């Protein structure tokens, strides 16, 4: 089996990318962000705190006749900014893109952060790092992917995500028109629980390239890049009037700039985002201070390749015994 999503940013910065979702019988279908940093698939619910729904759509379970409660389950995640979600467990067949799961673990919430509150676009995540990370108590559950794996026509799924404009998660198969060049495979430590893997180095516009070792994640639920407090400082010394601004809460420039690429090595290949993938636009509105989209990670223990520099690249999470992942130019 295959399945393939069109994936599509909530705002005009790209700071998230909702794929539809259809759950349960008949279809209630969710507009949900996949992340590959986390491993539960949550969503807005019936059970959701009313003071806390604010536009998204809900899953009903006692609308899907597909629909069991998954006795004695809870689970509560906490993401790296802070952000929070729990609630109970049903199991209810989940649809992605015409591939389909019996039994998936649908996690509803009853409790919400005001982050995703105030995110009307958003009606949960589906996590796609290793089923190691989900949160539910006391029998662990698998990802979609994990559950859907045997049944696809390759353990593979891929990330193709555009700049200002939609793009695609397929499953099962890796579109050979997607891309140019060739995609390079590269080792992956599932060992934390994530696609962990080792950039082979970076350059700034369009100076040499720097050999270096980079351990990070691929993770489609960040936005931005964030990278160790030398490499992003190289970057923005390259951006007149560039500054860590502790008030605002990472580098900024001033909006009159042209930014400059960044390359990152994968293997002995490249991958180049383009300078006007760095701009995360005005702090404030009407400002003339622009927020960057390459951050340090010093405050975070993690090198985390977000959006900003998987949507430069065409990515496969190869999910064969032994995980390994790809990246191409496109
Ligand atoms: C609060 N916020 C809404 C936008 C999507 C989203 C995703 C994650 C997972 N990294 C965490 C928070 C969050
Ligand atoms: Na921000």
């Amino acid at each position: 089996s295959t399945g393939s999503a069109t994936t599509t940013p909530i705002d005009s910065l790209d700071d998230a990318y909702i794929t539809p979702v259809q759950i349960g019988t008949p279809a209630q279908t969710l507009n949900l962000d996949f992340d590959t940093g986390s491993s539960d698939l949550w969503v807005f619910s019936s059970e959701t705190t009313a003071s806390e729904v604010d536009g998204q759509t809900i899953y009903t379970p006692s609308k899907s006749t597909t629909a069991k409660l998954l006795s004695g389950a809870t689970w509560s995640i906490s993401y790296g900014d802070g952000s929070s979600s729990s609630g109970d467990v049903y199991t209810d067949t989940v649809s992605v893109g015409g591939l389909t799961v019996t039994g998936q673990a649908v996690e509803s919430a009853k409790k919400v952060s005001s982050s995703f509150t105030e995110d009307s676009t958003i009606d949960g995540l589906l996590g796609l790092a290793f089923s190691t990370l989900n949160t539910v108590s006391p029998t662990q559950q698998k990802t979609f992917f994990d559950n859907a794996k045997a049944s696809l026509d390759s353990p593979v799924f891929t990330a193709d995500l555009g700049y200002h404009a939609p793009g695609t998660y397929n499953f099962g198969f890796i579109d050979t028109t997607a891309y140019t060049g060739s995609i390079t495979y590269t080792a992956v430590s599932t060992k934390q629980g994530f696609w962990e893997w080792t950039s082979t180095g970076y350059a700034v516009g369009s100076g040499t390239f720097k050999s270096t070792s980079i351990d990070g994640i691929a993770d489609t639920g960040t936005t931005l890049l964030y990278l160790p407090a030398t490499v992003v400082s190289a970057y923005w010394a390259q951006v007149s009037g560039a500054k860590s601004s502790s008030s605002v809460g990472g580098y900024v420039f001033p909006c009159s700039a042209t930014l400059p690429s960044f390359t990152f090595g994968v293997g002995s290949a490249r991958i180049v985002i383009p300078g006007d993938y760095i701009d995360f636009g005005p702090i404030s509105t009407g400002s003339s201070s622009c927020f960057g989209g390459i951050q340090s990670s010093a405050g975070i223990g993690i090198n985390i390749f977000g959006d900003v520099a998987l949507k430069a690249a065409f990515v496969v999470f190869n999910g064969a015994t032994t995980p390994t992942l790809g990246f191409a130019s496109k």
